[PDB]
Order: C-alpha cells, then structure tokens, then sequence
C-alpha cells in the first residue's frame, strides 16, 4: 500500500535525522566541546588566511575567534603553533573587526602590537604564550575553526 | 512510476543508513575503540554526577563502568583526572550497585575507602593510579561515557 | 498529497546526504586529513595482519601503504609503534606486492631486509625509524588504516 510505505519512509527519515544529530553530538563531545560552550578543531595544517576561511566555512564553522581569556587559552591549546584568528583590519586600516562582523572588543596583543608592519599586516595570529600579533594575510599559519555553542 | 520512485527512495535510504553506521564505526575507531571492547570517551569536562548521567544518556551512552582491571585501566587512561564511575550506594549504604543495575563485581578501592566521609558520599570516582574513592555526588568530576563493544 | 509527500521526501533524503557528507568532512578534518592528501588513522590496537585487513576493510579503507617518503613519515607518526603495511609476498615468496594489487614501487627496507627470516616472513612492518622489516603475518602490530586523498 503506497500510503503505508510513505508513512514508513517518513519515520525512517525522522529516525535517520535523529541518529545523525546523535552522531554530531558524540563527535563534538569527543572533540572536547564543553556544555554550552563553542568548540575548536584543527587538522594542524598551515595555510594562508583566505584558505582557512574557505575551509572553516566549508565545515559550517568560522576561523577561531577568542572572545575572552578562557577561549584564548582553549584555542592556543588546540593549535599548538601559531594560528590565524577570525579578526582582521582589511576593511579599514587600524580598525580590527571579527570576520562575522563587529568591532574587536577583547584582545590579547603582544606588547607593541598591532603594528601593521612593513608593507602592512591585516590579519591576526595567536602566537607564543597565546599573545597576538598582526601578520600578512598571505602568510601560512595553522587552520583552527570554531563551531557554535 | 510512483511505486518505482518510492522503491528507489527506499534503496537510497538503506544506503544512507549503512553510510551513517560506517561514520559511527570510523569515529569510534579514531577515538581508540578496540575490537570487541567498550568505547570510552570524554570531553574532559568536570561536573556533578547528575550532570554526567544526563550528558551520557543524551549521547545514548552510559557513565563509564569498569567491569574488570583492564576496563578500569582503559578508563584511567581516557580520563587523565578524577572521574565519576557509574556506581553508587544510594539504595543501601555500603552496597555499591551499577547505575544500569546489579551488584558490583570488580572494585579497586583505595586504602581506607569507601569511607562515606562527612555528611556522606554515595558516588564513586577513579583517581590516581586508577584507584577508587567514594565521593559526594554533588562534587564535580570528569565526565566519561561508555558505549557498547 | 502522495506525490507532494514523495517529492518532499526526495528533498529530505538529499538534504540528509549533504549533511552526512559535511559530518564526514568535519570528522576527516579532526582526524588530521590535509587538503588533497590521503590520511591515516589508528585506534592503536595491535593485531595480526589478517585482522588489520579485515578491520580497515570494514571501515572502507585499506591497510596503510606509503607511496613515497612523505606518506612513509606520516604513517610512522600516526602509528607511534611498529605497524603493518599493506604489502606482502604471500603470493610468491620474494616478490612483494601491494594488497591492492601491483608490484612494490617505493621501498624503505632496513639493511638486510627483506630476509624471510626463520620459519618465514611474508608481511611488512614500518619500524621505529620509518625503515621496513618483513615479519610474520601472524605477529601482532598496530593497525593503521588509509583513506583516499
Ligand atoms: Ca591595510
Ligand atoms: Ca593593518
Ligand atoms: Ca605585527
Ligand atoms: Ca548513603
Ligand atoms: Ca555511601
Ligand atoms: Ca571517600
Ligand atoms: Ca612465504
Ligand atoms: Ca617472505
Ligand atoms: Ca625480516
Ligand atoms: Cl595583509
Ligand atoms: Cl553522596
Ligand atoms: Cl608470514
């Protein structure tokens, strides 16, 4: 009977949706996602900023953005090496903004940074001791993505 | 036409279900699951026992339970820090039972434990060297869930 | 109704397929998959060659095979200990072949290897120098699976 088969199909699809959600929750938990907190993931690959943005966007995340000290430390831990943050002053020199919009608030700049060095630096990397340095968007640093809480 | 479309979609569905099962298999393997052994996993978050139970049930798992010295060792290495076990003596003082049911088979109490210290301690935690200490269920410890072999 | 519901379910199936693809991409990323590069994964379990092949087969992968020094180094780093490679001379003693078919191209044999020692050695393990040694297929070494670039 077509209708009974259609109803079973709806149930099969709803069951699959729920199982996929469960799979997504288990993976986030295994990646260290804390309850009600956003999480960070890296493949430890170094690449220019444009590639990190593309990669994270493709995974439905964004380049990691430290909004506070705890998150900064979490990102530093995940990365292990220098890594790009989702913060740049490409739109207007001197005004750092998050890739997702809004003016930069919390910061952890190394002493004497940002300094738009040489020909100019519009991207930001979390470096030694978790401090920040503005650097060329064309330089290759570790790709760290963040996913919603 | 319609009956054919429906049959073709039932086939796509079966294939998708098998593909998701694969994703689950590969994820567990990547997280260290050994052939024929229970899969133990943590996000390294410390919280009260009530929360651990809720979290593990939310992922369709259960709070980690060491049924023997080998599983106890496995849990010890996953947790790294003090972690709640799925065991309590909430029914009868001194009678430790698994949250999933039954009397405790294996145990690894630390010297002078269990002591039901102070106002009482009805939960259990695996601590240094993998030894056990009873503790208040309200205290916050690492959340470690288990999934079937 | 019938046809509308059937059309909706096709949309649901395609949406679910896209979501599962996303989940697989994100899991590959967390597993360390580098852009356009093949990747290796291990659960750190040690088992006989027969079991490694069966396990990787279940996961839709293959026993890790280094096609060059780069891949050889990657497998060495994932395994951490001796691990089996998808290379054997089981068919014809002395002529090592990939389990995936074809004659062994790249090789990194330790001096004096392969020597089919004692009772016989038909499988190959990448040792703690990246160098290779032929060994009994019955011996238990780390299972490292390889997935496509
Ligand atoms: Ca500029
Ligand atoms: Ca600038
Ligand atoms: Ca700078
Ligand atoms: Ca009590
Ligand atoms: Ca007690
Ligand atoms: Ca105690
Ligand atoms: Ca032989
Ligand atoms: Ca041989
Ligand atoms: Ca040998
Ligand atoms: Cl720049
Ligand atoms: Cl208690
Ligand atoms: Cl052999």
């Amino acid at each position: 009977a077509i209708e009974v088969k259609l109803a079973n199909m709806e149930a099969e699809i709803n069951t699959l949706k729920s199982k996929l959600e469960l799979t997504n929750k288990l993976h986030a938990f295994s990646m260290g996602k804390k309850s009600g907190k956003k999480f960070f993931v890296t493949n430890h690959e170094r690449m220019p900023f444009s590639k990190v943005k593309a990669l994270c966007s493709e995974l439905r995340g964004t380049v990691a953005i430290p909004r506070n000290a705890e998150e900064n430390k979490a990102i530093q831990e995940v990365a292990k090496t220098s890594a790009f943050l989702g913060i740049t002053d490409e739109v207007t020199e001197g005004q750092f903004m998050y890739v997702t919009g809004g003016r930069l608030t919390y910061s952890n700049w190394k002493k004497d940074e940002p300094n738009d060095h040489g020909s100019g630096e519009d991207c930001v990397t979390i470096v030694d001791n978790g401090l920040w340095n503005d650097i060329s968007c064309q330089a290759s640093h570790t790709a760290v993505c963040e996913f919603p809480a």
